[PDB]
């Protein structure tokens, strides 16, 4: 004889568009359905945000309720996956290992072990590709051999290879469950945790929750006006909406597979048949699929590409060692309000709009601070409920101009930026409530309210809310000056 395989969860956290769980359960007498929890990982070099943890924890949860709906159960499996599948293998009878590709760095040296252990054990493996749109090694190859470094040409290539593949049926509406008294499937042992069973000690803030469920739901409300499908223009949208955000907020949906890309990009496709007229890449919502699968596809293929030295793509610059800048930024006390009210956002929901956190990251790094955007990175990848290894680098490489992006003298403003979109201020008054009453005519400058100003409103510069740590105009003109001269240097 009988057939009994694993469907090893990892991202792709969803029964729609798995071709993985639908080989798992073809002819199968018994189907484990395997997440591998890591019990000690809140325990090292690297924080996690409990609420990136518990979006992950809510996944698995809607996980377990979709299979239990269909006979089955997932197992929470305790351990490293090249510790425990050698016994479980053998314990369950296993003839077929099923998992959906990734292609981060550390997912291929586990998934090279994986592979030499399950052909040990006389177990086959299935790995599809369904976590981009694309096979991106084949876009690769179609290019010749290497990755294109332009999004324009990158365009052009899946243009030519064509439409992505259709998202796989859903699987059937009963499913092979796990074989009985078998001790690794023990219900104690396989159960999904809670953030407090797991070590945090204080509460997820975030105001979207995890799972596949909550995906299709978010889908269909992105869909629910074709014509706002349809004209979608990126870089036109509104960094200081949050009580409607202005993009889609699948980020942290896509980031775990909770909803497919496929699926996504098909449902594109559909609205875009009866809307001729429609938004087109690289601005488009097609579009901003297709950064992420360029961003996927050089970034696996670029070594070290997560940091600056040793990277091929990354200009090497004289990034400061400045602590005190990076925790004042870090710590949401900068003394603009506007940024410091979208590194709240971060901390609080774990989630900004793509042009918010473009104001901060250029704030950081060649805009103000002059802080490596290394730095940056890893304070991103705490607290992002997206947190996306390939994308996180790769925007941040281009908002410090180091890689894809050169034009350093463009530089966002933290005063005049977002008052061009919300001179009331309804953005800072949210997350920043210490501001909540200070004059608009003040409120993304502060410190240039008269102190009777400052009283009034409860919040007096240098005591209820900083000042601001850069003269920005200095600043700029500092920053740009050191980038020219990186620039030179790396001629
Ligand atoms: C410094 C910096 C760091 C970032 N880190 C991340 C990260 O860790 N994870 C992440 O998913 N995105 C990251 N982004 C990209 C972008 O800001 C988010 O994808 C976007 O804000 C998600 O919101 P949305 O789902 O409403 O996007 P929409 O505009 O609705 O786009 C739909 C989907 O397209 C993808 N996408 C959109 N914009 C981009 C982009 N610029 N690059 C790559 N893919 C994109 C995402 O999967 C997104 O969910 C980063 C951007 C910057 C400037
Ligand atoms: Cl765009
Ligand atoms: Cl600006």
């Amino acid at each position: 004889g009988v057939k009994n395989s694993i469907i090893w969860f990892r991202k792709g956290l969803r029964l729609h568009d798995n071709p993985a769980l639908l080989e798992a359960c073809k002819d199968a007498k018994h189907v484990y359905p395997v997440f591998v929890l890591d019990p000690h990982f809140l325990q090292q070099s690297y924080k996690v945000s409990v609420n990136r943890y518990n979006f992950l924890l809510e996944s698995l949860e809607d996980l377990q309720r979709s299979f239990q709906a269909r006979g089955s159960r997932l197992l929470v499996l305790r351990g490293k996956p090249e510790e425990v599948f050698p016994r479980v293998f053998r314990e369950w009878g296993v003839t077929q290992l099923c998992f959906e590709h990734d292609t981060e760095p550390y997912a291929k040296v586990r998934d090279a072990a994986v592979r030499r252990l399950a052909a040990e054990a006389g177990v086959e493996v299935v790995t599809p590709i369904s976590h981009t749109l694309y096979d991106t090694d084949m876009l690769v190859a179609r290019n010749g051999g290497a990755a294109p470094l332009t999004m324009q040409s990158f365009t052009k290539l899946v243009d030519r290879v064509g439409d992505p593949p259709a998202p796989a049926p859903d699987p059937p509406a009963a499913m092979p469950p796990p074989a009985e008294d078998m001790p690794s499937a023990a219900p104690a042992a396989t159960g999904v945790p809670t953030w407090q069973e797991v070590g945090f000690k204080e509460p997820p803030l975030t105001v979207f929750k995890g799972g596949e469920t909550e995906a299709l739901a978010r889908l269909e409300a992105a869909f629910q006006d074709p014509k706002w499908v349809a004209g979608f223009q990126k870089p036109d949208t509104d960094p200081s909406a949050w009580e409607k955000p202005a993009t889609t907020v699948l980020s942290p949906y896509l980031k775990f597979g909770c909803l497919s890309a496929r699926l996504f990009h098909a449902r594109l496709l559909e609205v875009y048949r009866r809307h001729p007229a429609h938004s087109q890449p690289p601005v488009s919502l097609r579009g901003q699929l297709l950064w992420r699968e360029f961003f996927y596809t050089v970034g696996s293929t670029t070594p070290n590409f997560h940091r600056m030295a040793g990277n091929p793509v990354c200009k090497q610059i004289d990034w400061d060692d400045n602590p005190e800048f990076l925790a004042a930024w870090r710590e949401a006390r900068t003394g603009f309000p506007w940024i410091d009210a979208i590194m709240t956002q971060l901390v609080t929901w774990g989630w900004m709009h793509h042009l918010a956190r473009h104001s901060v990251a250029c704030f950081l790094t060649r805009g103000d601070l002059y802080v490596s955007w290394e730095r940056g990175m890893e304070v991103f990848e705490e607290h992002l409920i997206d947190q996306d290894h390939y994308l996180n680098a790769a925007n941040w490489m281009w908002l410090s101009a180091s890689a894809f992006f050169s034009q350093y003298f463009r530089v966002y403003s933290p005063v005049v930026f977002g008052k061009k979109y919300d001179p009331e201020g309804r953005f800072i008054r949210k997350f920043l409530p210490v501001l909540k009453d200070m004059p608009a005519k003040y409120i993304y400058e502060p410190w240039t309210a008269p102190l009777e100003v400052q009283r009034k409103a409860g919040c007096v510069v240098g005591r209820d809310y900083p000042a601001p740590i850069v003269d920005h105009a200095v600043a700029s003109k500092a920053c740009i000056a050191r980038m020219a001269a990186a620039y030179r240097r790396s001629k």
